[PDB]
């Protein structure tokens, strides 16, 4: 039973960078595992893909795809109040949101301004 | 009927252009594409994908898991002199690379330097 | 697949670095029958049997980037007995094409190349 | 750099590990065929030059017999010996005109008629 | 009859999001719109902008020159308590409020601190 | 008389910011302004404007629209290897390309990536 922090930290490790969209993706994995009860699941599938010479990247899509709540979880949605709020490497990476956006379609979460503007994090 | 150059070109106009894993991906795509006579088909399928509702990220991604000369595709190998020599929206995106490196376990290139080292560009 | 069971009668011996090229073009077929026409057609040609293989690495366009696949072992113990004498360091990123039929990796992380 | 027919083979055997195999005798045939042409530079730079293109050494002998313009309709040499219990350390029937390049590296004629072809 | 409300939204839409001059412009037009009944007119305006290919930035300056209001109105005055409250895309498009502002003539509103001074929000 | 270079520095103190897209549009504007011989209307128009009590920004704005080259005068297009080769302030506005775009209907100027891809930068 390994905890989101933890599962989290060890996936940070894998991927260099700040604020990036990957990192986002951690987080969505993890939160979402979490509520799922699935951490383990997921921790056993990212150190599996690893050794079959998976990049983390690669290792992270593969969850998105396989691990059931994230088809039945949509795209988080984050509250914030201007565009400057999101991180550097994330705003990299907005696009308009599709009508309903899936998860293991390539979409990590979806920013929500105070203006009530959505912007979809594309991986 | 479609060249690599116009289908290189649609997919770069779907792409922000700040020079990821991905944009790498589009020449790598699309020269296994022309070399196997697959231009056809991998157009069709990334159409497709974006009109599911696919992040052009995920549709590319997409593409080298489903089309079938991606299959055990080798990463192309850059030579190189210096690790200086790559772009900076790849660089922290750079691995040591898996005994035989895949394109769909996640692996868009692998960069070879002069001193023998090989680095391996992530999705 | 039975194409194998056509392409193992051609090369006597068992676990030869051939025996496991056989495996591997075979599996990659799956994942062809122009594989079988080129064989055959090659053995009509006067080509040994192992050269038909090398061919059919060389012309088919799958071949032409595919990578070999990765066995994933417990020890150097573990690998067939005839194919010892085939190993090598791995290249950067091997291909098949080049004369690489797969890549052992053992527990400890260091990996061995079959060469053909 | 004029490479010496024996001292090409010796660059070879380094690079094959073991000894007695099928690619351990092509260097001999590479070499022979080599020196009566003069291309031991041409052979030499393609054998060096395909290991740093990512071959392995085997895949590079057999680049040379079909790239080398030596090789074409050339024969496996002939060894002439009494019975198969001679042939050290597979071994298939013979096609008509048995082609280097076509993956022979020998032919055992035996004291009886009968032949044997050595496969790459 | 559209109300200022859902005419914010659609503009808002149309723009980035980062809070510059042009954000607050948005407010502006639409109460001062609300005030002039012409929130129908100014929408429809707005539209057949974009639809002559006017970027959305110059759509509402065009607002501002063709609408009749803009060429009366006064900047609207913000009182807040120091410059922190201003929005940082704001802060550097502040300068010295000339005698009898006008919004027509490129003044979006004025910042009033209690210390005293007037801030002139250019567009 | 006036110069493309003394016109660009009068126009640049009256503007806040390093790199945006107002400062861009000072460029733009004066670049045009000595192609078409027009640099001394532009410098006429500008000072007549501000001693109106137009903000700098709505000053240029009204060179666009008023000055004839500017009637007909689709933006100048910038060539550069990737997008993070565009100034910060200037990505913050960047948009697609409308078909023939107009400096007069809000488009400073046309970013084309290496890769083919047009990026237009709204004011
Ligand atoms: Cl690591
Ligand atoms: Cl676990
Ligand atoms: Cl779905
Ligand atoms: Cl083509
Ligand atoms: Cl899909
Ligand atoms: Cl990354
Ligand atoms: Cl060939
Ligand atoms: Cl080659
Ligand atoms: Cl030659
Ligand atoms: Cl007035
Ligand atoms: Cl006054
Ligand atoms: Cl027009
Ligand atoms: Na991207
Ligand atoms: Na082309
Ligand atoms: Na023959
Ligand atoms: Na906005
Ligand atoms: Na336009």
């Amino acid at each position: 039973d390994i905890s989101a922090k933890d599962l989290r930290n060890i996936m940070y490790d894998h991927l260099p960078g700040f604020g990036t969209a990957f990192h986002q993706l951690v987080q969505v994995i993890c939160k979402l595992g979490k509520d799922s009860n699935s951490l383990d699941i997921i921790h056993a599938e990212f150190q599996a893909s690893l050794a079959e010479g998976d990049s983390p990247q690669c290792a992270l899509i593969q969850i998105t795809k396989r691990v059931p709540i994230f088809q039945d979880a949509a795209p988080p949605v984050i509250h914030i109040r201007s565009r400057g709020d999101i991180p550097r490497a994330c705003q990299k990476s907005l696009r308009p949101v599709p009508p309903s956006p899936k998860i293991d379609r390539g979409w990590v979460c979806v920013f929500q301004l105070q203006d009530g503007k959505t912007l979809g994090l594309a991986i």
